[PDB]
């Protein structure tokens, strides 16, 4: 009985869940920066290790209705560690540190996301589908902001760049994994969705690292950060054309195309910004 | 040929054993306490990839033989391991690091528990199942004991709550994994083997749990320890009650019953003993 | 559409790759002995998670040559690994992180082995699998040299005697592994070359071995050499009959003979020599 596998799995999500508050809780409580440092260790290899166990185990679930409880208690733990690594990080002093709770957040994240289009390949619902598309982009919407965040306050661009290069493959492969489960919808409203939601992940991680790149010193790490934006822009157009190429209905479509344009003229206007501003 | 693959699996258990004790070894003669507590995590490290490896290769094969000897080689890895780790946790002196050691046992009999469930559910033969069941109930037996073992020498009470949570999700997981094998049985004698496997576990944990609440202060504590218990019981008996569900013989029934009565009334001993111990 | 998942691969590819030289770039610079370890532990756990990630999607594809870009993939990412490593390890002057180092190149290749072969048992046509043996081939004896070199500066008995060990597990690993590859082709060309890969290998590790164990002044250590060697080769021999069994043409065989040959030989002529060295 997969309601008794689904519960195991929600015991293994409410432990992960409470060891990673107790072990947070404690670091406030810690003085000496490495080990502040190992309490988001912890804390990364705890949600890593439940995202694993879970989605060993959801493969053995027939129920999209207990498909979709694995999926949904996998999206909190991401969310949940990704939380409370980001607020032990903002009491970091060292952008050493604070460049691995950014690796950690983007590590998680990218795991989750696979973890989940894995899960949400063997939907025959479109609905459940579309929860698990949206659990993507809200995982990566989430974690781009995190690092946006902790990035203000790096000094390096060497480690701001670093941090625009974990924001581009969220984004990249958000968008993919959307792209893969998007491919599999045969209703027209859900494919909107989709389409929309690779829009925002592309508009969000096209200003952050917009933003990151504003307070770069360095040409060619500005050149780096250009590169990287369009590419951004460059994949969500693909995946939005693609899914549009077996859309039949022109009503949605033309909001696609307006999707399309939209991320173009955000990506040309951020990357006409940052070469004004370049000597 | 699965005669090679068991052997890759052989090779790759010896040399863990190997590697873990010298670990080991090496950290009896260190102090510090770091390199000791590093030490554990290594032996931890060992331990789940090598069971991780040892499953992915198990999952090819399709001679039981070779299976149960893959589950074998994955219960001898944890006892191994667990002891290992409880002696070197008796060498510190910082009952945080023997708190962080309980986790580490934990999470690591947890990964073996359900990589064997996992093998197991491939098994038509009830025998080789019921060494599974066997296996799953002795690692958390030996498990259990191990965490009780290391609580009795610390001074923070919490962290014995903390323990008593890590023994209650061991007997948690351990019955539920226990279940999802002892359903695929047809004949009735090894599925009263599989609830007697049950109650020992209950009992086991029960009673230590019961044991770790008398050493502690504080009045919230016992109450927290009393709710362990009882969800402990509580889904056993519901477990052993379905699997009683599937006996048509009149003579098993009334030893399922009976270990419902004992697992109930033994709790109910356990903790009201608490409340003559409460304020 | 295969291309997309073959297309997140190769994202995850790079930014393994891209981190890994980074990591390596900044611990060339840095003072610490143990920061220059950590670098390695990074090295080692995020060459581990590609290929972790990889593995998982790899599955998921219908197209060989895709599979064969992801075995090429988790190729170049061990490799790069293994040389940022040793590049990092010949700055160390203390052998107990020599060791660790030791084992972190060990234990990627024997991942990467794996992997691959796990990959490797989907193709059906011969051409990719012979590519598949090749690159495992490739990886151990790459390995084995770079170990070989390392072991070179150790000042300790004990550690080289530790890394003998681990030159042989990878030989022993890669070998059953070419073996199960090998036991899926049906051209008895294509058998030939795996029995000549196994062969290499054996002359290799042996050839590695021996060289180390001449510089032991212990007879306890050469002792186990010994055994090391031995225990390969017989592995090697018999690895190759299974394989000739299953081969009709007389004229493969004979070369087949004849590779046996020259591993019993290389063995005895290793075996003697250390036996004249010691006490």
């Amino acid at each position: 009985i997969e309601e008794v596998v689904a519960e195991m799995i929600d015991i293994l999500a409410e432990s992960s869940k409470k060891s990673i508050e107790e072990l947070a809780r404690a670091a406030d409580n810690k003085t000496t920066e490495k080990a502040v440092a190992e309490a988001i260790e912890e804390i990364a290899r705890l949600a890593t290790a439940a995202i694993q166990l879970i989605e060993a185990l959801a493969k053995n679930l027939a129920s999209e209705e207990f498909m979709a409880r694995a999926i949904s208690a996998i999206a909190e733990l991401a969310k949940k560690a990704i939380e409370a690594i980001y607020r032990l990080a903002d009491n970091h002093t060292t952008d050493t540190f604070m460049a691995r709770a950014i690796a950690a957040i983007a590590n998680l994240a990218v795991t989750a996301i696979l973890a989940i289009a894995a899960l949400a390949s063997n939907h025959t619902t479109e609905e459940f589908m579309a929860r698990a598309i949206s659990a993507i982009a809200e995982l990566a919407k989430k974690a781009i902001e995190a690092i946006y965040r902790l990035a203000d306050n790096h000094t390096t661009d060497k480690f701001m760049a670093a941090a625009i290069e974990a924001i581009a493959l969220l984004a990249t492969l958000a968008i993919l994994a959307i792209a893969l489960l998007a491919s599999n919808h045969t209703t027209e409203e859900f494919m909107a969705k989709a389409i929309s939601a690779i829009a925002e992940l592309a508009k969000k991680a096209i200003e952050a690292i917009y933003r990151l790149a504003d307070n770069h010193t360095s040409p060619t790490y500005i050149e780096k950060a250009i590169e990287a934006i369009e590419k951004i822009a460059r994949k969500a157009i693909k995946a939005i054309e693609m899914l549009a190429k077996n859309i039949t209905t022109e009503e949605y479509k033309e909001k696609a195309k307006s999707a399309i344009d939209e991320i173009r003229e955000k990506a040309k206007e951020a990357i006409k910004r940052l070469e004004d501003n370049r000597t």
